[PDB]
């Protein structure tokens, strides 16, 4: 529980508990604009959201590791 909710919640640019596309291919590389090849930060989101509307919610990763 901590290690995920504290990954994900600083993942999310605020987005309202949701991240996108672009939040995730800007903050990947944590020190500013360094997301380097796209290709693999769209492979991990793209898997990641399962349904979710396109943009993913905190309990669809956790619920993914953590299920119960």
């Amino acid at each position: 529980e901590e290690e995920i909710l504290r990954a994900f919640k600083v993942f999310d640019a605020n987005g309202d508990g949701v991240i996108d596309f672009d939040e995730f291919k800007f903050i990947m590389q944590k020190v500013g604009e360094e997301p380097l090849t796209d290709a693999e930060v769209e492979e991990a989101m793209k898997e990641a959201d399962e349904d979710g509307n396109g943009v993913i919610d905190i309990p669809e990763f956790m619920d993914l590791i953590k299920k119960s």
